[PDB]
């Protein structure tokens, strides 16, 4: 099923004119590493992929620090991708992430803020 | 196997000279991509043992429409015992009949890391 769902977002992806890839080892790796990488010339992103059934989304403070430390590394906006059973794909830049004391968190409250594909591909024209 | 131990080698190489890099999964798409914020990189990996290098007419077709659509520089690298990895541009390539290859006359013409990276070597 995820597999399922993570080509399913690499597919959303192609679709929507980026060229993306699903990163090898990204679990087990010893080196910063998203799960999915895509470009389409002008926009670079750099993905961690999360399915909840329900929300919120819960993603420690180490998870989020090697998104970073990657995109900053490669020349890429860091994303978390979170999908829901009945929803869409979207896509949360880090910056509209909420701190816990401890993890980061995307509850009802931001869940709505979320970008669909075509509107992350546009921010590039503003 | 040995596949994934020369593209890991490659990808702790490429770490070591300021890009970011990983791994590729499994839509044409190389072995590793990598950046560094103002270059990217789309690779296919090869290990021989001797020259030459062939390559199928799909593989470099597939590499470089990643690479178009990507907005990267595509590249076969190609590791042979005893040598440095050395980067050759899809359009060093000798064509063949049906395919690509690269023997000892376009070898020695392929970059090695630091000049990809465009930065000093010591
Ligand atoms: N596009
Ligand atoms: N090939």
């Amino acid at each position: 099923k995820g597999t399922r769902f993570e080509r399913d977002l690499l597919v959303e992806l192609w679709k929507a004119g980026f060229a993306a890839i699903r990163v090898a080892g990204a679990g087990v790796s010893p080196f910063p590493c998203p799960d999915i990488v895509a470009g389409n010339g002008r926009t670079y992103l750099a993905i961690e992929v999360k399915m909840r059934k329900e929300l919120p989304l819960y993603l420690s403070a180490d998870e989020v620090e090697q998104l970073v430390t990657f995109a900053r590394g490669f020349g890429a906006e860091a994303y978390v991708a979170l999908k829901l059973p009945r929803a869409a794909w979207r896509f949360f830049p880090v910056q509209m992430l909420e701190r816990t004391e401890k993890n980061f968190k995307i509850d009802e409250s931001v869940y709505p803020l979320g970008l669909e594909i075509a509107e992350v591909a546009g921010k590039f024209f503003q």
